[PDB]
């Protein structure tokens, strides 16, 4: 048994240098998906970056950030967004997730297994290419240049359970993955404790 | 071993290169402030520096060192120092901090939220500059060539919860910081777990 | 070698990891500017990076590449670019430089005291921002464990004498820049020996 | 390129990082001494150190620096100093032998044996102490911060042939030290090729 | 685990490179002294060298190891050795320490504060000098370029409770140090956590 | 440049850290041997090491050092040595060669292929084991104890012309080894580029 599945990372603070590198295996070609994470933040900012995907042409491919007391989920472009209202608390484990489907651009947020939002026609029909970079809580520009990254966009807190799916998991899957025994549940695109994750600049794993 | 806190640093040795490097962003032009930090020490010497700040002209710009059974807080230079009498032990947590008024040089000390000593006219008529060097448990001694840091003045023990404000915290404010649920509160000038702190020569973060 | 300038980067071979870094002082915003190069090339592809400025919002602003015996220069975007046809040789010293103004996008590529090419209203009303990245010999790609750059666009052979002025030079100093002892004058924006540049991934100088 | 002795050090760049360190053996107390070095000043600035020695009590124990076509010599304190005017041109071999005598503060300065500057009443009755830190062409500071050292005070070019003597060398010794086959001679306190010289942050030996 | 409740060092496997090096403060010139150590072993071979003070002319001036269930103490050289018979077992913490005196070569060992053996004429007429090399777990030098330290002598397990006193401790001092509240007492010549110790090749702290 | 060979080693300084390491393929149980050395010394203190082969038991197995103007050839201990009175200078090549016969101690020294000294019954009946360490220009002192290599025993200058044989060379062999083009040769037991050698502490390959 997992006996209390607990493996995570370390963010001693938000600096200009600490970062991590994601290294998936299969193409990022995406039209629909699912993804979730258990989080324990310390302090929210004007825009606190948790994770996001980008490309040389579009560094804003995927995105999820917290500003004050709400959640905004962005896809492929700044205009493309999904704001929540009053469902974030500091320093508390929480289940959160959102999804997109190209075929007519559905989007839904889902927290603690509970629907946080519902809305349609975002990134509608768009095709996600593959060839960019994925990082968790950082931007792209600033590698091996002595910082560079905007410290203003960094995050403080704990994270655990990063997993990505090729398809929008049903709402039953949404509620169940929020259960006390969902840590083992690992996605197809990315599996927590399976996909390569190597820290940098002061990141370390914590159990 | 909590002190109303989770993470801290480790100081396994009084070494010649062990020290902590801290790097805020805003300038250190200070006329008044407060700074509270939990401490748990192993052994006590005639003098053991902590968190001091200084300048290439005035390394003694501020200081706080520790004596066998007295605690001396220094501001500006050698001439201006306040001392606690007999309220220091070893291996136990304590809440120590005070404030400075440039206008009249007021000073305070507070052990476990309990006043220690009070006196006036220290660091008055003069301004704390900006851009100096901040460190911990050791003076800004030789750092690159050789260990360069004298052993006698180093520290062994547990320090964390260090933060900096810009104003004098009232007695209620200080006693609140003495509560077990105040770690989340942070100072604007320095936010613990947010401001830059990088360990050197033996310093090691711990949860 | 004829380049009296001692600093002489060598790029011994073309790989996916050999690269360098630069860190100028003052902002890169420029309504008019000029830059130059003294180079000895080993090999040329359909496209061979010389250098290029880049930002996360515009990976390419200024950009160069030897297209076999022809030179192509870039400003603003792929839409704007000037070309020179057959003014190159392999294994021989060569002086290259171009200029631009936002005033009327006036442009005239230069080559060893000759007018390599000319065009009007290139990048007029287009101000390069400040805070971007400049790279030489290669464009902006990854630099992680096995990420790296495009070896095909990597360069091999020696380079030297790179500097930047912040306006459009008149013909007098332009011609004297190719003088027998023009090494001493240094572009204010970039001075060959004042603006720091660091070899990486195998880079080294013939100094 | 030419040089009296083959072994030399290079300063091809000025930044906040490059610097060098020295590790002599004997104590640095001294009431009179003699010292010099051969330099190739590629460029000058408003103010920039050539070689200097300092400590926590006093960073200005000694400073030699140039001001355009003039050379400035400072001992002990900024007010305590001397200057010679309109001899230097960039990138040229030269010899200078400024010295001191605590007995009456007798300080003179030869330029290849021409008494460029000289006066009295400097540090009269003071003795250089022991226990400081030594460097060449740098302002003392902790670069472990990353940077720290001021770029504007950094030297660009080549320096070589540094020596220290326990007493003031007579005029005959001074004019002998500068011979075309004299760069072998070595100071007792600092012996060229015997006393330690550690390039740092980019400094390199072009021996 | 009376000793486990303290910071210590783990040695998971008996390797060719696992060891530690130190850098004490005062010279090691002695004629009498006390010393102790806390150990919990897993496997004992023909020999598992514990530690040994050695100089260039004699590596075996001081030497402690465990021969299966036998505890042999060697002083000066192989000529002198004192053996404890059956006071050691596997897999648990234990207390096994003693003292020596040159004046008449008196030697004695203790187990849990209980005498194990004593003798006379051991290292009489000889003195232990200062400036040698001390290691732990493995016997002699050859760290980086020597290939390593003889594997057969290597040890795997947990060690702690190391202190050095410059006098034969009385029986009361021995029994008090053998108690559970001896963590605060520390040797003046050397002490765990106060005297520099550097892990090498696998050994790491635990707390 | 001279001496025929185009491969040498530079010891720019006599520090506490520089030394030269060798890794012979074959064990060093030598009863008879031969070798040559080509040197230009820079400065000579009371003692100066050329090489010193040493084992743990007898660090003075085979040695060769210069004192002022006098060669000394120690082998196996202080009592056994061979000395040349005033047969050296500074800063020029010289073919120095001495051998040993374990049969009855036939030992001698050849300068520029010219007999310089000879003694008999030196190291008669004393055998050389295998398992020691060969170093050149310094005496084995330790490389991971924070330096300490005696600067007095270090070497300053550049060196080449080192080989080792399994037996004594004849007079014509010695003279040929001293020939004007005695390179394109390697010793029976050690050569150039074949013998594994790694500079450490400030040595440099040259050609």
């Amino acid at each position: 048994l997992p006996a209390g599945c607990e493996t995570a990372i370390l963010f001693p603070m938000r600096s200009k240098k600490i970062f991590g590198s994601v290294h998936p295996v299969r193409p990022m070609r995406l039209e629909s998906f699912s993804a979730c994470i258990w989080v324990k933040a310390t302090d929210v900012l004007n825009k606190t970056i948790l994770f996001s995907y980008g490309t040389k042409r579009n560094p804003y491919e995927i995105q999820l950030y917290l500003s004050y007391q709400s959640i905004v989920f962005v896809v492929g472009g700044e205009e493309n967004k999904l704001v929540a209202e009053a469902m974030v608390s500091l320093g508390r484990w929480t289940h959160l997730c959102g999804t997109w489907n190209s075929e007519e651009g559905l989007t839904s947020l889902w927290v603690n297994g509970e629907l946080a939002a519902t809305t349609v026609e975002m990134a509608t029909g768009h095709i996600v290419p593959e060839g960019g970079i994925l990082q968790i809580g950082q931007e792209k520009n600033g590698c091996c240049v002595g910082g560079g990254f905007d410290e203003t966009l960094a995050f403080s807190g704990r994270l655990t359970g990063f997993n990505i799916w090729d398809s929008v998991l049903s709402n039953e899957e949404i509620r169940e993955t929020g259960g006390a025994e969902s840590c083992h549940i690992r996605g197809n695109i990315v599996g927590w404790g399976v996909t390569e994750i190597q820290p940098h600049g002061g990141a370390q794993y914590v159990s």
